[PDB]
């Protein structure tokens, strides 16, 4: 694990910015990239489940990642999210983000029908392979995924050839404990946005998560204090955050998300892909003092 | 709901075999839609679950609704399944059904990200005008999809214009009922085939199934016998039907049934999709032994 | 299992009467047993979860014990539900229903804390000793113990020496024919009554329920219609019985039935114990024309 | 109410109910426990909770336990009463008995098995509260064994009740955590997994209550101390080994494994819970002793 060391750190989870007739807004998405770099960011994590991979065709999640890799290739960390229920787009996934120059590929454990733990393991082995070198970044979501891994399969997930990090969507801080006290090289991104604090404290060393794109800032800001052993402005900044967050999840997250970049002058309309409906009007006045909030405290 | 009474009936939620290299296998498709005409099956249920629809390109699902029409088309009834996470996906698959002259279309509850009650209407009403004419089957599987509609919101969905049907993959035989009572014509399909007869008994006037490739007359034999009054015959058939589900629940279903049909010289590879795995060679006996079986009953 | 047949049939899960003092009301306990007889139930089912066990002592659990089988038993069949979560309490339970000459015993699987599939083996094996010859009947209620047992663990406990029948408050039809199909002998109660038709269909060869104290007949009616080929009158029962247990699920289920036995004259106060509340005054209306209904019915 | 209740912010340990080879309580054994728990520093005692094995004892027994840790214990160090049933009105004698003995507050899991509205939990609590005759209320909502599952929004309105004065969260939502602390900055507000102890406190846990208290309750509060002078690596190091105990006795069952260690420290005479919880495989009897033995050097 200790030479995938330098995917450790805060990356936002893109979201693909959509047009008025739902196809992919490029010009959106170029700015939003460049919106996560002036913010400081460490990289991106793109074409995941924030990024609505899975109402996109492969060759629109193909089209995302050659883009960012055009805008952000050399300057920030990339990690392609190539996941797909099918083992074989998954591996078309790879190949493309391996081509475009991208730094990790990532997966979510293969979800809708039920597989095995060994069939899972093969799924992670198929796409490593056709990562042809970049590291596999472990993605276990168990809320949406319906996927209940233990804590043994976690290891033997982690441990295989060409894993470097694990990104950990759970709200079980034993378990995150647990992952780190195993794997102490582990690259542990926590992701969920709303105990970012609280999973580093149990030994997530970094996070990948949606509200980034907004207040990525707020993130680093944790780590620092934390490090520094500033426990009150750990927390404050965390209850910022989850200020912010309680907002998002009344509104719908990813469209609320899209609609404060759009007041922040980054997406051009923010609309989330059918059968995602658009934000209830009556929010807009809340997401506009947001944009407002966070543009004046700035990157 | 009774404008579309003529999909009434139990139709074989079709497999889609595939070959050596995880490509469509077309002649075993072909092979495999007769096979099911042969069986007296009242129609099928095209690029459903069973039909492994989550890991094919909306090109291969097309290909296969394509080939099963020309294959089929007036000579039972086809419903196509079109359901997408994507709802535009979704609404091309069946604009698609359509163009192939399919008799009705269906979608599964869009899953994954959660999306709220009136998102799910939305998503039905788009599918609904792309298959212009072509009425809906709703289907519900909550165990699959993490979808868990209430008996209303269940309701709602079954009376939007255009809705004809109701696959029920659940095994709540009180929400069976309690659907029956308040739609008294709709077209109501049994999912689970180990509980198809007591479903039926609940309210079902028919299923939809994967087991049905391999014996589907059984299926008819229960719609018979519950009909002629003969509790003991449904229940001695639902009994062996069960007997099969116990052992393909072991092999993997999808996979178990793709064996059989193969050693019934109906499909080349009895492969499912990666990440699915190959049967474990350990179960071949037993699968090859059903074939038999089945096939000298026939 | 076929040493235990006498113990098949269609019994009321009864009610415990209880006084605006929260009390226990010992004449309308006397009054609704004579009148589940008079209406012709195979039996009664007593203390069980529908008779409200778990907010009673044991003391007041053996008392309603001794009080149906003066008022019962030789006339009907009689099956004491002594489970609780302590074995030892069980145990006295169990000893109590021998002494006052109850067909049998019945145990909920042990709830709150999880135990070990080994460990629910003892606990039935213990209860079994100290009923001194009465059979068990496990009862397997998933929805409210939190235990879940898989169709082996089921077989183990069904053929533990001394387990005559199974009580099982499931939805799970194949599991209810799975059981049939290993057990070809073994009583099998259906424990869900808006199910009861098409559970027998599966395989149960009989129920204990909470509404067969105000339409038990109705139960009979199915069984008989059944056995007849009369899927059709069945049905029609059957969605009668739904009919009611909407309504009674509405109102709230025990006490629903509590209020429509009051308005028939049995019971006197129709209350549960706290922290059950009383049924909300909206609904009495039609819990009274429920009452009016059945008694016009059954005459 | 929450102000007033401020003095029951702390580190306190949910004891452990002794019982013998016949299953009858140990009072000999109960009383060292107490004792051994006050010499550790405990700030205080959680007594018949989830824990304490009560919903396998009658109401005499619980009773019995509770008048005899206030004689070992009142005026010495904190002491809550947890007086949870499924019954209101055996809650409620329980509550009443509590007061009687001098308890600094009650407290009540939500009643199981039988669902029950948000209206009819609320009456409960309510019911209790008045029965406890000014002792505040530690409103406990454990989902894992409940079943009952309250919203954000049904959690605000219980725990602002007349009498109630904090909340024994036993919930691993940590998001959930920060936002009661966000919503009620003066509750106070128990962490109740042990194993996540250090990340519930980050979040807005003030204190908490714990079966792993027993053993090793000086942990427990040296995290506290670590968080309170931002020293996170000494926070973490701690609770690093508390998990690692905590993967031990979730291995051998927790209550039965904290008896057992409890057995070897010379504590506890007989390490049994109830039936229908068994003994510890013997197979796990060596981990248990050598984890005793490690404790007790550790603490001197
Ligand atoms: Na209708």
């Amino acid at each position: 694990h200790h030479h995938a060391t330098n995917l450790r750190g805060v990356m936002a989870a893109l979201l693909t910015p959509f047009d008025q007739q739902q196809a992919l807004d490029k010009a959106s998405l170029r700015r939003l990239v460049q919106f996560n770099i002036q913010q400081g960011i460490d990289g991106l994590y793109v074409g995941g489940s924030t990024g609505e991979a899975f109402v996109q065709s492969l060759s629109e999640r193909e089209q995302v990642l050659e883009i960012v890799a055009e805008e952000a290739k050399g300057k920030i960390k990339l990690i392609a999210h190539v996941g797909c229920v099918s083992t074989a787009e998954s591996q078309q996934l790879a190949a493309s983000a391996k081509r475009y120059g991208f730094d990790a590929v990532s997966a979510v454990t293969p979800f809708y029908y039920p597989f095995s733990f060994e069939e899972h393991c093969d799924h992670y082995r198929a796409i490593i392979d056709s990562a042809d070198g970049l590291p596999m970044v472990v993605f276990n979501i168990p809320a949406l995924s319906g996927v209940k891994l233990t804590l043994d399969q976690i290891n033997t997930l982690v441990t295989l050839p060409g894993v470097g990090a694990l990104k950990q969507t759970s709200g079980d801080l034993y378990q995150m404990e647990q992952i780190r006290r195993e794997h102490p090289d582990l690259v542990l991104y926590n992701g969920y946005d709303n105990i970012f604090a609280s999973g580093l404290l149990a030994g997530a060393d970094g996070g990948i998560g949606s509200t980034y794109n907004i207040m990525g800032w707020r993130y680093q800001g944790i780590v620092k204090a934390l490090k520094e052993g500033d426990i009150q402005t750990a927390q404050k900044l965390q209850t910022e955050c989850n200020k912010v967050i309680d907002l998002l999840i009344k509104t719908g997250v990813f469209r609320g998300l899209k609609t404060v970049l759009h007041y922040m002058d980054v997406v051009s309309v923010p609309l989330c892909r059918k059968p995602f409906g658009p934000v209830d009007e009556k929010y807009l006045p809340e997401l506009k003092a947001l944009a407002q909030q966070l543009m004046q405290e700035r990157g």
